[PDB]
């Protein structure tokens, strides 16, 4: 019986549009580890099964990720959370994109997209993300004050997915426009944006660059050709779509908020400044959890840490509380960049869908810190984060940053 207010949701929007409900999840660890957090009808953010199992120790999410013939992706999805009122069939169209599918489809399409994230094909990124990431912190720098999230934080995630695609110069405009709808959308600074539309625009794009690179040496001709498995050109279509959405603003809110943990941890970033650890992407990723929660249902009764889990439930699995987890970490709640081993599960527990993106994520960390040191070390907010408002996303809308920290206050 955990001290909770009555009806309290962890899958509420209008939580994360102000905070994380920090105190919340280290009471479940405490006292309720496995909680069943129960949803009024119409209330459950487009799920209709009356609530589903709160997971909140690191342990549990390792147990639910490996074991992936009991915790499906494909039932319900990933994603715990959409407008209350969704139809169902916008569910299940998620299915299209491998985060969402189970074995055998999922199996086939991870063997052959793993081609694309090989130590040579992110290592050959890497000199352009450098060059890149100096020149968003100059310009950021140069204009003295901004916001932080557009200045810094957005383009380097959005060039490191048109690097790894090879998408020419010109359509990276276009591309970077498409992406940046597809997500964040439950905030009403976006009710505007229709992200379908964007998906499908994107899709068309990706069908047509795989249509011609089968008329060389990078990604796309890999996941295309025979290795006897390949993408068909929707497959592709999928495949884009699905990074457009998995690196992208997950990326940009580990900058963020890592930049957020240096400004509350000022011992660190003077540390950070001199000594530029490559562990720090690592512990910034723990620190900022992008994504505060992924589901699974289970697909028969499985009885997990003495919980009865039946079969139909779901079990959502909160990374944020995971990542604070008072058993598996030192002194959880202290950001330190040295931290190693850094067992969190920003990027899933290990299992078949851990994050396949999660080394050109730490390389693309590393990089704009890095250049965030370079170019504007003495850096001091202006004003607290705006966050967003999402169910399952741990966003920063806009934070206001003096790149040279020379303002009062
Ligand atoms: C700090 C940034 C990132 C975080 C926090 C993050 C987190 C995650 C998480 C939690 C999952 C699901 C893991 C699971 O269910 O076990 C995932 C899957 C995935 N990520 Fe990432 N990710 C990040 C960056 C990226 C990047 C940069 C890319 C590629 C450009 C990417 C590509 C993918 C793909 C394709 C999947 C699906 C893999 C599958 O289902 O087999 N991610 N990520």
């Amino acid at each position: 019986s955990p001290n909770l207010p009555p009806g309290f949701d962890f899958t509420d929007p209008a939580i994360y549009a102000e905070r994380l409900p920090v105190a919340e999840f280290a009471e479940l660890r405490s006292a309720a580890p496995i909680w069943w957090n129960g949803q009024d009808p119409g209330k459950g953010g487009g799920f209709h099964d009356g609530g589903f199992w709160a997971i909140t120790k690191l342990n549990d999410v390792k147990e639910i990720s490996r074991h992936s013939d009991v915790f499906s992706s494909y039932e319900n999805g990933v994603i715990p959370r959409f407008k209350n009122d969704i139809a169902r069939e916008d569910i299940e169209v998620q299915r299209f994109v491998m985060l969402n599918m189970d074995a055998p489809h999922h199996t086939r399409l991870r063997k052959i997209i793993s081609r694309g994230f090989t130590p040579r094909a992110v290592g050959r990124l890497h000199d352009e993300l450098q060059e890149r990431a100096q020149k968003i912190a100059a310009e950021a720098a140069a204009a003295g004050s901004g916001d932080f999230v557009e200045q810094v934080s957005c383009e380097l995630p959005l060039q490191a997915i048109a690097g790894l695609l090879g998408v020419p110069q010109e359509d990276r405009g276009k591309l970077f426009h498409w992406s940046n709808e597809m997500t964040g959308n439950e905030d009403p600074e976006y009710a505007h944006i229709d992200p379908k539309a964007s998906s499908a625009e994107l899709i068309g794009y990706a069908m047509k660059m795989a249509e011609e690179k089968a008329k060389a040496d990078d990604i796309v001709t890999q996941l295309i050709q025979a290795d006897g498995e390949k993408l068909s050109d929707d497959e592709f279509g999928f495949f884009v779509v699905m990074l457009a959405v998995a690196g992208n603003e997950t990326t940009r809110n580990s900058i963020t908020q890592g930049m957020m943990a240096f400004a509350e941890h000022p011992d660190q970033w003077e540390l950070y400044k001199k000594v530029r650890p490559e562990t720090a992407a690592d512990e910034i990723v723990r620190w900022a959890t992008p994504v505060t929660a992924f589901q699974r249902t289970a697909l028969r009764d499985y009885e997990l840490s003495g919980v009865q889990i039946k079969k139909g439930q779901r079990v959502v699995m909160f990374y944020r509380s995971a990542n604070f987890d008072e058993e598996v970490f030192q002194d959880p709640f202290t950001f330190n960049i040295l931290r190693n081993p850094n067992p969190h599960v920003g990027f899933g527990g290990t299992g078949a869908h851990y994050c396949i993106g999660a080394n050109l994520a730490r390389m693309t960390i590393n990089l704009i810190f890095n250049a965030v040191a370079d170019h504007m070390p003495d850096l001091k907010p202006i004003s607290a984060p705006e966050r967003l408002r999402s169910g399952w996303l741990n966003g920063i809308k806009h934070w206001q940053v003096d790149y040279t920290g020379r303002l009062p206050v």
